[PDB]
């Protein structure tokens, strides 16, 4: 991940700061001192690895997931604000309320026997959807999915009689998603917490419940129960409106809570007649996730004004709407250790003993999972895919991904980063500056490219600072946010390991408070040069941030980041997922491999399917894309990349031999390995696929057509070599990962050293 | 075989089946009958090919 | 299928669960297929016998 | 020559601890080594390498 020369970002990286999160913008920028302490336990952020593979819709109301669902739309940007989301369902609703009509023909569905005597029969029934298909043509679900609150809602009313039996049954996949949630996403999840209390109030009752309009040997007579339920959906109506407006209450609360930690705010002389009332407030605080809305509300509200009017004193009542009194979102009440821990530090020191090319990292754990299905589409491009399994065969991959993971040694590779990285004080001892400190974090970059997303340009953009906005404003937005999450997850390393703090604001502005915020209390690393932000003679405390995360010794991790694996497969694509078109891609990718025989250059061109041994099946595979590793590897691959600029400066900068001499190696074996890597990949199944493929074809091509001189010609290292590995980075290539072009690059490995494959294997 | 052997439950007792309705899943059903289409790869240049 | 189902029961689409009651064909319908017109060679017939 | 070899493995002056030193098929090095020699016949000097 991120690189930075440790003594500014007030210059380089205002695009980062508590001062920078006031927006208070640009200076080196003092805390006064100046206060009282803090620390938590606790975190409550939403899951930090959270994404899953939610199974969806059925049977009656688990509210949670639909709302929780539903919190996905609001959560989607596509659908906003949760009052969005509530005002087309009524729209439908109502506009459904006010029919009896709609019902009766359904009616005509419910029986083609229809609006006729006696209790409509008062014999015979089931559904078991398909009338929600017919519904479908009618088209009320403005979106979507107020088809599903019709789902549920008509079949209880059917129930006892009809049988039901759908696809409602779905997955839905969530996926990626930060941590920390926002402001309104505060308010929103709240109101999708009105949206439970909805969910538990709409939903649920307005027909469960009830006439007698059915009771054996009756059954109801037709048009009839229509008007009650047309009228009983009026009810369902009319109720509406959960808490009152959360935005303002839960920023209020925050300031009352602001309001708090203080100094020094004697209004009331602090919370106090109002804490009086209080006895529950014990809680809220206590977490660190909590605070760190407020945040939010300094930029946002620009930092608020009058602590909400403190819902005017609603007394013990709106906390106990909150998700921890209202369990909307994953906000996962963890603690603060464990909150992450995938990172271990790692350092650069020139026997300095400090360091200052410095690398913490996050490390993951990848392996298998692999497949290759066939969307199936069952459906005129309708959700309604089940997605099918081409077992085994992908499978037959998987097992050859797997020697990957492992080989590929992620965690190895941080290590190895660094290890590579420097050398001695050599190109040292030649610092005073701001110290290389490189923070490994894939996650984001695996995120974003796993988004597609190419925010780079502004993460430069919060690499000087200052980012910025002028285009798609929904990633914009997201470009932003995904930001923050960061230093977010870094404070807790660095409370992780200093759980010490003072909260302590600026002042110099309005609304008046400049977030009391926090420092730490380090003295670890002994006397240091990192920046204005201290020295701090003999004893050490120090403010702000980064560095001080820097300074302890450097580690391992302890969480694993190991990969999710998802489902909607097993059990499921007999029912489907919606939207994974993305989620997948086509299958593919032919390349054909060039060689000269005794002077005559010949040429094969190669093909997946049969790649894989398997003339030429269906094709109309989409497959599980590779979101973790292609990034992984564009880490990898990037890590690589640049080392090499770096290393050939490097020799460039050399101006002795000693130096110069240091990097031929440094620079030569490796690359080698990576060959290592290579041809060892090739000793796979899948390399021999290629290769078994490949002589043969040439063989006949010499043979068959004269000259029959030349299995040799295989069986020299280079060329030998040559296919293995081309063949080898081809795999790579229906595995996506580089590009042709990328692995051209790699190719440039070829003038040097040009040493180069004496000998085997 | 199958696309409609294979099954539904839209028959079973005491109830048989709403009617038109069966018809979309069988039709559909059908769908996926053509689908899954192409046996083995050409045999001719193979067979050939193992002569 | 729902010309089809005119044959499988003159008491066609209307209701419940298709009277939820009654049935047998035993072929007929086959022959009536036949009038149709779709086995654009026969023996799709079958296909369709069977099916 | 330690000089030499200072580099050929690799690169001084931390040079410690179990890093990852895949050394090599030393095989070309030599030969610079030779360069940095002068070079007299064949290789003895060569073997003495290998020693």
């Amino acid at each position: 991940g991120f690189n930075l020369k440790v003594k500014d970002l007030n210059g380089s990286a205002r695009g980062l700061t508590q001062a920078f999160a006031i927006g208070e913008l640009k200076n080196q920028l003092s805390v006064g001192a100046l206060q009282l302490p803090l620390q938590f336990t606790r975190t409550f952020s939403a899951s930090m690895t959270s994404e899953l593979l939610w199974e969806v819709g059925k049977g009656n109301i688990d509210p949670v997931m639909y709302a929780r669902l539903f919190f996905q739309y609001a959560q989607a940007g596509g659908a906003l604000s949760v009052d969005e989301l509530v005002n087309q369902f009524t729209e439908y609703h109502q506009s459904t309320a006010c029919n009896p009509e709609i019902w009766r023909k359904l009616t005509a569905y419910i029986t083609g026997s229809s609006n006729r005597a006696i209790k409509a029969d008062a014999v015979g029934k089931v559904p078991p959807t398909a009338i929600l298909e017919q519904l479908r043509t009618l088209a009320p679900s403005e979106h979507e999915l107020f088809h599903h609150i019709t789902t549920d809602f008509v079949c209880h009313v059917l129930s006892p009689l009809g049988f039901i039996l759908p696809d409602a049954a779905y997955v839905y996949r969530v996926g990626r998603t930060a941590t920390y949630p926002n402001f309104y996403a505060l308010v929103d999840c709240v109101r999708a917490s009105d949206l439970r209390r909805m969910l538990t109030a709409l939903s649920s009752v307005d027909s469960k419940m009830l006439q007698a309009t059915f009771k054996a040997k009756g059954a109801l007579a037709p048009a009839l129960i229509s008007q009650h339920l047309a009228n009983a959906a009026t009810t369902a109506f009319e109720r509406s409106r959960g808490n009152f407006d959360a935005n303002a209450v839960v920023s209020s609360v925050l300031t009352i809570l602001g309001r708090l930690w203080s100094p020094s705010t004697p209004k009331e002389l602090d919370p106090s007649a109002r804490l009086r009332n209080t006895n529950g407030i014990d809680q809220l605080r206590s977490n660190l996730a909590l605070f760190i809305a407020y945040q939010d509300m300094v930029k946002q509200r620009g930092r608020a004004e009058v602590i909400f009017s403190d819902e005017e004193l609603s007394s013990t009542i709106i906390p106990w709407f909150i998700e921890a009194m209202s369990e909307v979102s994953p906000f996962k009440l963890r603690p603060i250790n464990e909150t992450t821990s995938y990172i271990g530090q790692t350092s650069a020191i020139d026997h300095m003993g400090q360091p200052s090319h410095v690398v913490v990292y996050e490390d993951w754990q990848f392996a298998k999972e692999i497949t290759a299905f066939t969307p199936v589409k069952l459906a005129n491009n309708s959700n309604q895919r089940f997605l099918d399994v081409e077992p085994g065969i992908s499978d037959r991959m998987s097992a050859t991904l797997a020697p990957i993971g492992n080989t590929f040694a992620v965690s190895a590779f941080v290590k190895n980063r660094t290890a590579v990285y420097e050398a001695v004080s050599q190109r040292g001892t030649v610092n005073s500056n701001g110290a290389e400190m490189t923070l490994g974090f894939p996650s984001v970059v695996e995120r974003d490219y796993a988004l597609d997303r190419d925010p780079m340009v502004a993460i430069a953009a919060l690499r000087t600072g200052i980012v910025d906005e002028s285009l798609e404003a929904r990633a914009s937005n997201d470009l932003k946010r995904s930001m923050f999450n960061y230093y977010a997850a870094v404070m807790h390393y660095a409370v992780a390991h200093n759980p010490e703090v003072v909260v302590s604001e600026h002042q110099g502005v309005a609304a008046e408070q400049g977030s009391l915020y926090l420092v730490w209390n380090v003295r670890t690393e002994l006397r240091i040069p990192v920046g204005y932000n201290a020295i701090e003679g003999g004893s050490i405390r120090t403010p702000e941030p980064l560095e001080a995360i820097a300074y302890n010794k450097p580690i391992q991790p302890s969480e694993v980041l190991q990969a999710k694996v998802l489902d909607l497969a097993n059990h499921t694509t007999s029912i489907h997922i919606w939207p994974w078109h993305e989620a997948s891609t086509e299958f593919a990718y032919e390349d054909a491999y060039s060689v000269t025989i005794r002077n005559k250059r010949y040429t094969a061109e190669v093909k997946e399917f049969e790649l894989l041994g398997l003339g030429q099946r269906r094709e109309r595979v989409r497959i599980l894309k590779p979101t973790v590793a292609h990034a992984i590897i564009q880490m990898w691959y990037s890590w690589f990349v640049e080392d090499d600029r770096t290393l050939a400066a490097a020799r460039r900068t050399s101006r002795d031999d000693a130096e110069k001499l240091a990097i031929d190696g440094r620079r030569m074996q490796n690359a080698v390995t990576l060959l290592r890597k290579i041809e060892m990949i090739g000793t796979t199944g899948i390399g021999a696929s290629a290769v078994h493929l490949a002589q043969s074809r040439i063989v006949d091509q010499m043979a068959g057509r004269g000259l029959i001189d030349d299995s040799s010609d295989l069986h020299v290292g280079i060329n030998r070599h040559r296919i293995r590995i081309w063949a080898g980075l081809a795999v790579l290539q229906m595995m996506g990962l580089l590009s042709r072009s990328e692995a051209e690059a790699l190719t440039k490995v070829l003038g040097d050293s040009n040493a180069l494959g004496m000998v085997v294997a």
